[PDB]
């Protein structure tokens, strides 16, 4: 497979900047959901599990071709949870109808993560929705029970290196685990709609218990009422990755720089732009542009 960008026939940075806005202001609306952590932290995960399929092998999955539209993806046991992401940009696709699928549900990431104060992810349009038959079959995206190992080798198909593993990782700080979409219960620590290197200070600081759940799954506890998977606590088990938590830890904006960068190369795997196409789009965020 080669997947060229294609832009979206007479679109401008312009029209990009308002489908950001119209995500951004039901952002600050739809407030109440899931306890009052709102809808952030679902759509940084639904744009990381879009992107989250690609195998750079034969180039399939991954962000381009829009495919968890389709049943078969929408109902892998792994993406149980984020029908409330794709309801919330619904109305946002029907109000923009011109937009691709895959450049909408990258985009809702980027608008996320950006409104809950974080880093400035450049974003690029260009995908385009590609037919039932591209969709991946179900098991591409990660385990939450197993290793340091398990995830140095998992994140090599999407060629994602140490650091940019521990800086994707730190997206857990928000949002939190819920019982009945994966086996585990809690929150991940105490600001979980700020965008923060709280992750990895939690990861350092806290009194970790192993313990078993409601569901039979093990998972870290502390005594402040956070969790931890896992595949996440592993992070410190490994002599690398530990090296580079305790730096994220110490250094806030290293976190951001890198998130940003890996974050970008994430939602873009698996697409080839060619070089009449637009550069990398900025959104200024609400805030900015006094709205
Ligand atoms: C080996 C890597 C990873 C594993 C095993 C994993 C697993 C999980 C699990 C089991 C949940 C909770 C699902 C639920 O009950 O609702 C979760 C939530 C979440 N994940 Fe990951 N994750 C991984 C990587 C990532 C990455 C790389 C991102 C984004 C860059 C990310 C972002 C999120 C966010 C924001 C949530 C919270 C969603 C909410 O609040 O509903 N995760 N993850």
């Amino acid at each position: 497979l080669v997947h060229v960008a294609s832009v979206e026939k007479g679109r401008s940075y312009e029209d990009f900047q308002k489908v950001y806005n119209a995500i951004a202001l039901k952002l600050r609306e739809d407030d109440e959901y899931d306890n009052y952590i709102g809808y952030g932290p679902v759509l940084v995960r639904l744009a990381w599990h879009i992107s989250g399929t690609w195998d750079k092998h034969d180039n399939t999955g991954g962000s381009y071709g829009g495919t968890y539209r389709f049943k078969k993806e929408f109902n892998d046991p792994s993406n149980a949870g984020l029908q409330n992401g794709f309801k919330f940009l619904e109305p946002i696709h029907k109000e923009f109808p011109w937009i691709s699928s895959g450049d909408l549900f990258s985009l809702g990431g980027v608008t996320a993560v950006q409104e809950m104060q974080g880093p400035k992810i450049p974003w690029r349009c260009g995908r385009v929705d590609t037919p039932e038959d591209t969709t991946p079959d179900n098991g591409r995206l990660p385990d939450a029970d197993k290793d340091a190992g398990y995830v140095r080798t998992f994140f090599q198909r999407l060629n994602m290196n140490d650091r940019e593993v521990v800086a994707l990782m730190g997206a857990h700080a928000l949002g939190k685990t819920h019982l009945k979409n994966s086996g585990y219960e809690g929150p991940w620590g105490a600001a979980n709609n700020v965008f923060t290197n709280e992750f990895y200070l939690n990861l350092l600081n806290e009194d970790w218990k192993l313990e078993k759940n409601d569901a039979n799954n093990e998972q870290w506890d502390s005594k402040s009422g956070y969790m931890m998977l896992p595949t996440a606590y592993s992070l410190i088990q490994d002599p690398k990755y530990l090296s580079i938590v305790k730096e994220y830890a110490n250094d806030q904006d290293k976190f951001f720089k890198d998130f940003s960068k890996a974050f970008e190369k994430l939602l873009e795997n698996g697409i080839t732009f060619p070089k009449d196409a637009p550069s990398p789009f900025i959104f200024k965020t609400l805030e900015e542009q006094g709205l």
